[PDB]
C-alpha cells in the first residue's frame, strides 16, 4: 500500500499506515497529537508512542532507534508532567507479557539497525497477538485489531516468545509499576567508553593563516572578534567513542524531562518557587509562561563532566547560551580544513536542528532579535538569524536598545518605526529581573515598565515583559535556568546516575567529598569556589554574584587530558540532544574565555 | 476617539481601549482561551488586569456593581479557588495598590454601576485605571485615567469621586485576612418565595395553538400534542431579585464544580468513587486538560423558598427541557400572556449559538438521538442552534444509520465520515458497553463488525471523533462529587450536606437516597429525620451506588411541589424554567410550569 494508507486500527482505535516510502513517490514526517510529538511517519515508535498516548496518556522520550526504548526506566505522564517508573523484562521470563505492554526488538536481521518496538494486545494460553506499524504494509483484514501473533511458550514460570522470523532478537517487554521483582536493571555503561581521548592532526600547515573563510560573513563576523583564533593548538583535538555519544544523547533527553518534571514541581509550590529569589511580582507569569508556553523552548545547553569515573551534570543552561556558532560553523570549517578522518563533529547539524525548532514554534511572521552592543555576541546573534531565516521568518538584529521608542499610545516600536511584538534575546532573564528590583521598595500593582519617557529611553524590561510581546526564550526558562533547582532534583531524584548531591546549605556528605559553591544566577563559572574533603580551596573565581544566594554541590572535578581540563557540553534544540562540544581549560573552572576543542566521534 | 482605539496602558502592561460605540460576537475579549469581558466595558479590563497581573479571574456578572458581591477568584492556571473580601468605602482596611474598586449603580453609572483598578496609593489620594468612562487619549505614558481624593481620619479611610451622584461601594482584595470585612449579603427569603398566578381564560388556549408548520413546534407536538402542562391558564411568578439570585448561584456553582472536578482527576482515590471503569480514566485526564472549555449546556436543580436557595444535582452531561422554556413557553406567553414579567428563557436558543460559534466543533455536527419522537424537538432544537452558529448537521435517530468502510472508518447512512457529535445519549450508557465485557488494553470498541453493526462506544470513544459534550463532564454530572463538593465548600449556603454514608447529622435531619450515575428521579428514597419514608421511585439503577443528602423538600405552591431549574451556556447563566409534581420527587414525566419574571 502506498505511504499514509490507513491499514486499520488497534484497540482502542489507534491508526496504523503503511510507512512505505518509495524512492518513486520535511518538516511534514513529524506526527503531533496537538501539542506533543508521537515520531516519525510511520515508524514503529511513532505508532508505539502514540498508542500509549491515546490510551494511557503517557510517552517515552525521544529515541535513535527502536532498539534503544529498551534501555530507558520511565515513561512521562502529559496532563502533568509526572514521571512514572517502567520496568523491563528479558524474553523468556517470569513476569509475563500482558496486554499493553511494550515489545522491544534488537537490532539485527530483520531488523538490521533501527530494532523494533511492537505492542501487545492479548495474551493467551501459548501465543500474544500483537500490534505495530512499518514492517507490514498492506491493509489489515476488517476488523482484526492486531498485525502479527506470535507463539509465546510457558514453561515453569518463564514466558518465552519466539518471532516469526529467523533472524531476529526480541529482547523483551516492558510495563509500567513500580513491583522491580523479575525486572533488568538500568544499563549502567563501561566507564572505559566514557574515556576522552587526544589526538593530533599531520601539521601540513593548514591552520598558518586565514583558514577562516571572510566571504562568509558568518565567520567573518567570528573573526571580526576572534581572529583567526579558535585555541591556543589548532591541530590538536579530541575524540570521544561513538559508545559515549550514544550516552550523552541518552543523558540529554532524560535530564532534560527531570528538570522540567522539577520545574512543574516548583511553580506547583510557592514554598519551593520562594526559593529562586525571584521578584513575587512575577510569579504569576512564571505560571502562566509554564502552562500556554510548555513546548515553546528552542535551544540550551548542558554543562557535564564525563570519563572512567562516569557521567554528571553540573547545570543546566535553559535561558542563555552561547557556543553555538563555536561546535556549530567554526569546528565544521576546522574539520573541512583539516580533518582527513572519518569521524564526524557532534555539533554539524545545529543550525538544521535550530530552524526545525523555529518552523514548529509559535513564533511570529518577523522576529526582532535582541543583542547586547559586545562585538562578541554579533555571530552569536547572525547564527541565529540564520537559522530564523531558514525556518523562513523574517528578521532584523537590534544592537543595543538605542533603536527602541513608543508612540503616542505607548507602542513598543523600534527605529524602521515597525511595531516589536517578537523577540529573541541574547540577553539573559536575570538582567530583566533586576531593573526590577531596583525599585523593590515601591509598592507597585504589577511590573514596573515604561510604556512612555520623555526621552524615549526604552529599558530591556520595558520590552521581556511587555505583555503582548513574544518572547524566546520563553520566561518560565529561568526556573530550570537557575541553580536553585538542582537541590530539588536531587530531593526528587535521590542518587540517580547523572546527578551530584545538592544542597543549600554545605550538609554533612557533602563535607566528606568536598564540593562547589555556586551562586543561583550566575553563570561563566564567575563566583565558583571549589572546596575539597581536606578543607583546601582548590580554585576561586571572581565575579559580581557574589552577593546572590549560593547552592553546594558534591565535588567532581573536570578530568584533564593532553594538559587541559576538559568538560563536555551537549544542546537541547526543542527538548532534544542537538549536539556536543568540548570547553577546555587550565583551571578546574570553565570560564568565559575557555577556549573550544575540537572534538571527533570515532567508531 | 473611535471605537477600539488604544488610549493607554495601565501598570503592568495592561491596554485600555475606547469602547466608543457611537462610532455580534466580534465583540467578545479573550486572552487565549479564556474570557475576558464585552468590549470594552469597565468590567473587561478589571478582569483582564486581574488575569495578565495575576493570573486570577472573577466570574460573570450582569452588571459591575455585581462585583462588590462576590467573595471568591479562580486562578486559571490551576482552576483553584482563592478567597476575596469587601471593605466598605470608609473602612479602617486601606485600599491597597491592585485592588478592585466597585461603584454601585447610580448617578453617572446609572444602571451599570462601575468597577476601575487602584494603582497607586498615595497620602492624601489614589490612582485609578478604568476602561468605559473616558474615550479620548491618555497623556504620554501615564499608567492611571484618574485621581481620587483620600481623606483619612482615625484608622479609617475614605474616598471621594469625581462625580456628585456617585455611590462608591469600596475596594475588595484577595486575602485570608477577614478583619474590617463585609460578610457576604444574603437574601431576604420572602423574595425567594414562588408565586402563584392565573391568565383571564379568553380561552386562548382550547385549540391549535401551535403554529405546527415550524418543524421544531410541530416536532413538540407529534410527542405531547397541545399540551404543556393540566391547566395552560396557570402559572408562577418569582421576583427579579430571585432571579439575579439564581444567576448568581448558578455562574457560582458551575465554578465549584468544576473545582471539585479538576481535583477528583488529580486524585485517584476521589476519582475511585464514580465507577467509571479505570480503562478510561487516562481518557477523562486528558478530555479535561484539552477540552476544558468545550462544555456547551448543562442544568441545575434547585429548591428555593423562603428557606434559602439549595441545588439538589447539576446535570452536567444529559441535559433536557430545553426547548420548553426554550420555546414552547415563549409560544405560551406570545400567545396568552399580557403582563410586563418576562419568561426567563427566552433568549435560549441565542445563547447556544452563541456558545457553539465559540465552540472548536468540526464544521460538520452529527446529532446524535435515540429512536423516540420524544427527544426528536429536543434534537431538533439543538440542531437549529448549530444552523444559525453556521454548522452542517444531519440527525442521526439510533445506531442503524452507521457503518464503516474497508479501512474501518465510521460513516454516515451516506458513506460521510462522522468525526463531530453532539449527543442526547448520556455517556453512562456507553460506559455500561463496558462493563458488559477480559484483560482488554484499551476502550474496548469496534472498527469492524461482519454485520456492520455499530454501538454507541464504537462511535463516542472513537479518538478522531469530536464528542460534545466532553467526556470529563461524566465527572461532575455524577452524583458522588456532591461529597466532594461539602468537603470543599463546608456549609456552604447553596450546598446540603451530602455523604456516601447516613452520618450522625443526616439521621437527625433525614435525607434523601440517590444513585450516583441515575436520572428522572429514579431511584430516589426520601427518608424523613422521624425515619419515615416519605416517598420512594423504582427505576432502573437500583443496584449502583449512591449517596445520601441531607432532606430538604421541594415547596409547594398551587396544589403541586415546584422545583427550580437553572441552564448553563458556556458555564454561565442561560435561562429558568419549572418543574411541577404531585409528588416531592421530580421525574421523567413530571410537567414544566410557565413562569414568568416580574419586578
Ligand atoms: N450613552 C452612553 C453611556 C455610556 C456609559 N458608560 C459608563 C461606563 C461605566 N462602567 C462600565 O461600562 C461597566 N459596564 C458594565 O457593568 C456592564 C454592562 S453591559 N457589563 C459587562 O461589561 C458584562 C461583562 C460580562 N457580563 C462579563 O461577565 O465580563
Ligand atoms: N560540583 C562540581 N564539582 C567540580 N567542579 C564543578 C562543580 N560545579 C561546577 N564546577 C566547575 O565550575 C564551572 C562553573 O559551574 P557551572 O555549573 O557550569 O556554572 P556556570 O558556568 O553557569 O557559572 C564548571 O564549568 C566546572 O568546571
Ligand atoms: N435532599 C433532598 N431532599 C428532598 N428532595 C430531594 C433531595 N434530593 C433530591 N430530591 C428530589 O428528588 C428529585 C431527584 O433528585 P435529583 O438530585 O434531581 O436527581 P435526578 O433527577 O438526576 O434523579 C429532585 O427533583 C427532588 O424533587
Ligand atoms: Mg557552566
Ligand atoms: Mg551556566
Ligand atoms: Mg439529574
Ligand atoms: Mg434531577
Amino acid at each position: 500500500a502506498p505511504f499514509g494508507t490507513l491499514l486499520g486500527y488497534a484497540p482502542g482505535g489507534v491508526a496504523i499506515y503503511s510507512s512505505d516510502y518509495s524512492s518513486l513517490d520535511d518538516a511534514v514526517f513529524r506526527s503531533y497529537i496537538d501539542d506533543e510529538y508521537m515520531g516519525h511517519k510511520w515508524q514503529a515508535v511513532e505508532f508505539a508512542r502514540r498508542f500509549l498516548f491515546l490510551n494511557y496518556g503517557v510517552v517515552f522520550t525521544d529515541v535513535g532507534m527502536a532498539w534503544e526504548i529498551f534501555s530507558l526506566r520511565f515513561l512521562r505522564e502529559v496532563v502533568n508532567d509526572n514521571i512514572l517508573p517502567l520496568q523491563a523484562f528479558p524474553n523468556g521470563s517470569p513476569r509475563a507479557p500482558v496486554a499493553g505492554a511494550l515489545l522491544i526488538w534488537d537490532k539485527g536481521g530483520e531488523f538490521k539497525d533501527t530494532g523494533h518496538v511492537a505492542i501487545i494486545t492479548q495474551l493467551h494460553g501459548n501465543k500474544v497477538r500483537i500490534a505495530e506499524q512499518n514492517v507490514i504494509h498492506s491493509p489489515l483484514p476488517q476488523g482484526q485489531q492486531w498485525t502479527r501473533e506470535l507463539e509465546m511458550v510457558v514453561e515453569n514460570g518463564c514466558y518465552t516468545l519466539k518471532d516469526t522470523f529467523d533472524d531476529t532478537t526480541i529482547l523483551g517487554w516492558m510495563i509500567q509499576t513500580e513491583d522491580t521483582e523479575y525486572s533488568l536493571p538500568q544499563p549502567e555503561i563501561a566507564g572505559e567508553l566514557l574515556k576522552i581521548s587526544g589526538a593530533r592532526l599531520e601539521n601540513k600547515g593548514q591552520f598558518d593563516g586565514k583558514w577562516l573563510d571572510e566571504k562568509d560573513p558568518l565567520q567573518n563576523a567570528y573573526v571580526q572578534a576572534n581572529g583567526q583564533v579558535i585555541n591556543q593548538d589548532p591541530y590538536h583535538y579530541y575524540t570521544i567513542t561513538e559508545s559515549a555519544e550514544q550516552e550523552l544523547i541518552k543523558a540529554t533527553n532524560e535530564l532534560h524531562l527531570m528538570y522540567l518534571h522539577a520545574t512543574d514541581k516548583v511553580l506547583k509550590d510557592d514554598n519551593l518557587l520562594a526559593l529562586f529569589d525571584i521578584p513575587k511580582i512575577l510569579w504569576p507569569r512564571l505560571r502562566l509562561s509554564w502552562q500556554r508556553r510548555r513546548h515553546h523552548m528552542i535551544t540550551g545547553r548542558m554543562d557535564f563532566c564525563m570519563d572512567e569515573r562516569g557521567l554528571k551534570v553540573y547545570e543546566y543552561n535553559a535561558d542563555s547560551a552561547s557556543c553555538h556558532t563555536e561546535a556549530g560553523l567554526i569546528l565544521e570549517r576546522w574539520a573541512e580544513q583539516g580533518y582527513k578522518g572519518n569521524g564526524f563533529n557532534p555539533a554539524e547539524g545545529l543550525i538544521n536542528e535550530l530552524a526545525g525548532a523555529w518552523k514548529h514554534s509559535r513564533a511570529r511572521p518577523f522576529v526582532h532579535i535582541m543583542q547586547d552592543k559586545d562585538i562578541e555576541e554579533n555571530y552569536h546573534a547572525q547564527f541565529m538569524e540564520q537559522a530564523l531565516h531558514q525556518a523562513g521568518f523574517e528578521t532584523r538584529i537590534l544592537r543595543g536598545l538605542d533603536e527602541l521608542g513608543w508612540d503616542a499610545a505607548g507602542q513598543l516600536i523600534d527605529g524602521e518605526g515597525r511595531l516589536v511584538n517578537c523577540v529573541w534575546k541574547t540577553w539573559a532573564w536575570e538582567t530583566a529581573f533586576d531593573q526590577i528590583r531596583e525599585v523593590s521598595d515601591r509598592e507597585f500593582a504589577a511590573v514596573p515598565i515604561r510604556t512612555g519617557h520623555p526621552q524615549n529611553e526604552v529599558r530591556l524590561i520595558d520590552v521581556l515583559l511587555r505583555p503582548e510581546v513574544l518572547v524566546f526564550e520563553p520566561l518560565w526558562t529561568v526556573i530550570p535556568g537557575n541553580k536553585a533547582i538542582l537541590p530539588i532534583l536531587w530531593s526528587l531524584f535521590p542518587h540517580h546516575r547523572y546527578l551530584l548531591d545538592t544542597d543549600f546549605t554545605v550538609n554533612d556528605e557533602l563535607v566528606k567529598t568536598g564540593y562547589a559553591v555556586k551562586p543561583i544566577a550566575g553563570r561563566c563559572g564567575s563566583n565558583i569556589d571549589l572546596v575539597s574533603h581536606h578543607e583546601e580551596v582548590l580554585d576561586k573565581t571572581s565575579g559580581k554574584f557574589a552577593e546572590q544566594k549560593n547552592i553546594y554541590q558534591q565535588l567532581w572535578c573536570l578530568p584533564k587530558v593532553d594538559g587541559k581540563y576538559i568538560q563536555v557540553c551537549t544542546f537541547t534544540v526543542g527538548g532534544n540532544y542537538g549536539g556536543t562540544c568540548l570547553r577546555g581549560d587550565e583551571s578546574l573552572v570553565i570560564k568565559k574565555e575557555s577556549d573550544i576543542e575540537p572534538l571527533i566521534v570515532v567508531k
